[PDB]
């Protein structure tokens, strides 16, 4: 069986297991059942599943070297599938909440969530809530007999919390530190001192590298009990770069792709996100720059966007881009290398996980 | 050492430890540390912590009656803290995410969390997610050997996604289940029809029961190792008689406590809820104030919510609510008696939660 297709038949099979226990458990009717189901479709269906498909991927190279029965191999396969899942339905959550919370109207080429006439935000806050209980729901049920049951959730609970902890950090960007205060609202920042290299590694590293490479690749390494077939502070720094990496693509991508290609229009700069665009055109500008930049960032107003816009054209980010292209290519090189002393197949993996990042 | 002086020492000592953990593990900055800490004073402290204090006294209980060391009594009381603020920090959780959900305006005489100036929807939606982040932070680090973190984690988890379901059950209350549709902007009811016994029942057993009353019964069993001491099922039955009670006291108030006594303004009306008030109303109304009761329910028109009020104050619901009450009584005690003959202890601290509920 090819990949993706054990993949997407796990998912009915989770589906009808979820929503058959709401009905045998938790006394669902059949019309908020199908609520459930179409907003679990809606939310968790139509990505490229490139999370939950590293887990599968990540299995696959292990079953290639190690010997077991075939029921054993499905087994595996099944968890790897579920396990997935699990990271598809906690990223659907995330993008719930965060479409909520940003005031987004897009998303993929669709209306996120919550716009939805019938949703509503009263009850999408809900339904993200849900969509991360479903994957606590999932891991009990069926790992319930497994040996890595334990380490697998509490890897998962890590992961979350360090999204969230991310998340916090992205939300909050945008002010000076020393301002924050529940009590006081909060002024976007004059001076941009926080747009450091240092400053945007840790809102990507927390906000989505935990959750979109390391978590994958260890929940494949779990599924397949391999964990000893790797040095953890490798997979955590090869995860930690590609990540990285992942963000400053989508950055650019905010700025630069139409917005028919992009599945929604971008506000990064509106927004005063700490971008790579951002902190790479401050790290190069002259005076001038930074005070037209200071200007002109952060506001809703067509003209200062595309004044943002004009200034990183004119700044040349396109070769600091290939640069650290340069860079990350070499660094991740390094890290596949040292990966295959314990683990050619994990190291390979983890070289597919970055051709697919790096070409896309 | 009185039980509420070593349950709020634990928080002092759940706070440290988390926002110690922020600091040397997840990179995180002092003032965001500070904003954490306000947030989670603001969110999960102020109440009369009925809950967590439910655990603290179950396991007091059984103390009792059990013999032990001393270093064995300190830390089953320590753990039955830990565990009682597992559950006021899910509460904290669903009371913040449930305030933007509902657009709230106070909470016990204070503004809802996210109308602080400094905090806006876009940070407490995620605030809500963190503070539940955090019971599974503290679990897992304090009960990291116990024998009972399997069945305390399986237990948390079924609570939460039990009280989701509840809030999807709830805020969707005011629909037909038959129109139920995420493309379809919901229409409130026009008959009412759904305004029964039996759909009430299941808003509140999901909603607040299991959270409120299950929860913390179990909880303190778990950790005083003691689960077979009683029939499971009674505990659910009494729980979710006594939780029922509780719901409909709640929903009395909102009508008819003065809203400084209340903490806030209540709006159930306005909001179409199907409240205790409603369905006992429409259970006994004539054809004339059911029409009446359907011309003005579910409007923010201040005439309308009068109209309301003046129909239930002639309906003579103070009896309906006697015999109710008297009902429960009856059904409580008959439970409280099968539960003594497993556990004359854990019986009597079932009576405390029932006279506290039932006195307030
Ligand atoms: O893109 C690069 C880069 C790095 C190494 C070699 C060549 C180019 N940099 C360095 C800083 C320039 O302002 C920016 O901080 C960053 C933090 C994380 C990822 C990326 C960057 C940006
Ligand atoms: O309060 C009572 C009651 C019950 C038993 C004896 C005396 C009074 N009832 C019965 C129904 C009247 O419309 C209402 O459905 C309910 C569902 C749950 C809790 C409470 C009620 C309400
Ligand atoms: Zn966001
Ligand atoms: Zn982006
Ligand atoms: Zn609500
Ligand atoms: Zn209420």
């Amino acid at each position: 069986m090819a990949s993706m297709e054990r993949f997407l038949s796990v998912y009915d099979e989770v589906q009808a297991f979820l929503l058959d226990q709401l009905q045998s458990k938790y006394e669902i009717d059949p019309n908020r059942a199908r609520y459930l189901r179409i907003m679990m479709d809606t939310t968790c269906l139509g990505g490229k599943y490139f999370r939950g498909m590293t887990v599968v991927n990540v299995a696959e190279g292990f079953l290639a070297v190690t010997q077991h029965d075939e029921a054993t191999k499905e087994r595996i396969l099944h968890d790897a599938c579920v396990g997935g899942w699990m990271i598809e339905f906690l990223q659907a959550h995330y993008l719930v909440e965060d479409d909520i919370m940003d005031g987004s109207v897009m998303r993929r080429g669709k209306p996120c969530w919550y716009r939805f006439p019938g949703v509503t935000t009263q009850c999408a806050i809900n339904d993200g809530i849900i969509l991360k209980s479903w994957t606590q729901i999932m891991a009990w049920h069926y790992f319930a007999d497994r040996p890595f049951l334990k380490d697998l959730l509490c890897l998962f609970q890590k992961v979350d919390y360090a999204t969230a902890v991310g998340q916090m950090y992205d939300v909050t960007s945008m002010c000076d530190s020393n301002k924050l205060d529940p009590e006081v609202a909060q002024p976007m920042t004059t001076d941009f001192a926080e747009f450091t290299p240092a400053i945007y590694k840790r809102i990507v590293k927390y906000k989505t590298t935990f959750y979109t490479y390391l978590l994958p690749l260890v929940m494949g390494l779990l599924v397949s009990e391999a964990a000893a077939s790797v040095e953890m502070n490798l997979v955590e720094r090869v995860a930690h770069l590609i990540g990285e990496y992942f963000q400053v693509q989508d950055d650019v991508m905010d700025c630069f792709t139409p917005p028919e290609q992009l599945g929604k229009v971008g506000t990064d700069i509106e927004d005063a996100k700490c971008s790579w665009l951002a902190v790479t055109f401050l790290g190069k500008a002259n005076a001038a720059q930074v005070a037209e930049f200071k200007a002109n960032y952060g506001e809703k107003d067509p003209a200062k966007v595309a004044v943002v816009k004009r200034l990183y054209s004119k700044a040349n980010l396109q070769a600091d881009f290939a640069a650290y292209e340069a860079e990350v290519v070499r660094e991740v090189e390094s890290l596949i290398e040292q990966l295959k002393v314990k683990s050619p197949t994990f190291a390979e993996s983890v070289a597919v996980v970055w051709e697919k990042t790096h070409k896309r």
